[PDB]
């Protein structure tokens, strides 16, 4: 077939090499054995149709699917003899490596050949430096120590403050989010629908028919209210003023709604974040009261947000949270791109969506009898338990304050490793949350903290380490 193609980009049959490119064919191509045309080209320092490989789109940041010989001997199941003899012949003949080549990039095996010309055009061509491969290694890893190595490390630093001042800009455009992001752990995909909900208002694609609208599903204490809040301190600035919260169960009868016509909390600030607690279980006068709020834009306010949360469909979310947390952060990833393309793979139906409209909206829609109602809101929000990282990170964020205070306070430094985090983490139950830590830190913190100082243990000016000896599992406080 094109076996041809890439034993011509094996010995730089250009004349054929463009014939084959005019018939439409893919210069990605690869060997029966895995790696990419360029590579061959890249290899033998043929230029010239590395160069017009360049030209016509080819990928160079494509990884072999060549790994050894024994290995790939072993997985297309064949004799070393005849993978040995076809690596060789129509690859190369000068690598040595019985370790594996998978995952080397064009601009690797230029590095391995040692010549600039091949690395250079790669590099032109955006190729990166960076990349490594299944090992870990990187161009620069295999490269002799010329010139060849400062034009790659240069490479390197180049890629590197592109990354820098990517990241100095996705600061400047999308403040609220480095302001959740930094005040929140976890919950990343929550961030972003919420933030990018928030501009999408701002800058004028929704219909500005009725403040922004949110459903926050998920379980307790895991950044629900917390979330909110900080959405709000983010838009009036002030802690306390543009927060509004209302216990939901309170009202489950129809003299409640009289009370819940919130007026005065409203008028103090028509601008604010309000918050609905467990909104599943409330009158469904409430909410129709709450849904002509919803859709009315008296009811003066209309710069205002709207929350509303539930347990419902907890379970259903937890059953399953992989393909979640997979989605969230391919979103993140997609954000930071600046071109058409990007965009249209925003068009795409992301699995939330289909999350909704297959297994969400049927049991929300059942539990609340409107179809109305869920066509109200403006976004789902989903919430997740946290992985054990995010774990680790709040009973840090414990440990901190608690130091902060002491060295504040006392000035004595609090100090600590690893494993009084991960043993911390074994207090987490969930049916409490985040707060769960809280007490734990409390409890076999910060009660001996207290007992020290009140004894007259801890001077004024100290410093103590917190450590775990195995003796089952104890806590010990230790002064240095
Ligand atoms: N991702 C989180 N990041 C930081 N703090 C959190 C986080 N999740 C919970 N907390 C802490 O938990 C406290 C509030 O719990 P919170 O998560 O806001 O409740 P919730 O998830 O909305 N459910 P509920 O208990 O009904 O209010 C806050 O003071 C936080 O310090």
């Amino acid at each position: 077939k094109a076996e041809a193609f890439l034993e011509a980009a094996r010995s730089n049959d250009t004349e054929e090499i463009r014939r084959l490119l005019s018939e439409g064919l893919d210069p990605n191509t690869r060997h029966r054995l895995g790696w990419t045309a360029l590579m061959v080209a890249a290899m033998n320092t043929q230029h010239n149709v590395v160069k017009l490989l360049l030209d016509a789109g080819a990928d160079p940041n494509l990884g072999d699917g060549f790994s050894s010989v024994y290995d790939t001997a072993r997985e297309k199941s064949l004799h070393s003899l005849e993978v040995l003899v076809s690596r060789e012949d129509e690859f190369s003949s000068r690598l040595s490596s019985r370790a594996s080549f998978r995952g080397c990039s064009a601009l690797h095996y230029a590095a391995l050949a040692d010549d600039l010309q091949t690395v250079r055009l790669l590099l032109d061509a955006g190729a990166d430096p960076s990349l490594k491969n299944d090992l870990g290694h990187t161009p620069l890893s295999y490269a002799r120590d010329g010139e060849l190595s400062a034009v790659l490390r240069d490479a390197q630093d180049t890629f590197a403050e592109a990354q820098r001042k990517r990241e100095a800009e996705e600061r400047r455009k999308f403040p609220l989010e480095r302001r959740l992001k930094e005040h929140i752990i976890g919950q990343e995909g929550a961030i972003n629908t919420v933030a990018s909900a928030i501009r999408r208002k701002e800058n004028g694609w929704y219909d500005e028919e009725h403040p922004l609208v949110f459903l926050f599903l998920g379980s307790s204490g895991i950044g629900k209210t917390e979330l909110a809040k900080q959405v709000a301190r983010y838009m009036h600035k002030d802690i306390k003023k543009g927060f509004i919260r209302m216990d939901m169960s309170e009202f489950q009868e129809k003299h409640e709604v009289a009370k819940f016509i919130l007026t005065k909390q409203l008028k103090q600030s028509p601008s604010a974040v309000v918050l609905f607690d467990e909104v599943e279980k409330a009158h469904p006068d409430v909410l129709t009261v709450m849904l002509q709020l919803f859709d009315e834009g008296t009811i003066e306010c209309k710069d205002a947000i709207f929350i509303m949360t539930s347990n419902a469909a907890s379970d259903e979310i937890a059953q399953h949270a992989l393909q979640l947390r997979q989605e969230a952060q391919e979103q993140s990833r997609r954000r930071l791109a600046e071109n058409l393309d990007d965009v249209q793979k925003s068009e795409n139906i992301t699995i939330s969506n289909t999350f909704k409209e297959q297994v969400i909206r049927p049991i929300l829609k059942a539990h609340f009898r409107r179809d109305e109602f869920l066509g109200r809101i403006n976004e789902i929000v989903y919430f997740l338990p946290f992985c054990h990282s995010e774990l680790l990170q709040l009973v840090s964020r414990e440990l901190h304050y608690w130091a902060k205070k002491a060295k504040q306070r006392h000035n004595i430094t609090l100090l600590w490793e690893r494993p009084v985090l991960e043993l911390l983490v074994k207090g987490y139950n969930l049916h409490y949350g985040a707060r769960s830590i809280k007490h734990e830190v409390e409890r076999r913190v910060v009660n001996q903290l207290a007992a020290a100082f009140e004894q007259e243990l801890l001077p004024k000016g100290c410093t103590l380490r917190l450590t775990v000896d195995r003796d089952a599992p104890v806590l010990r406080l230790e002064l240095l």
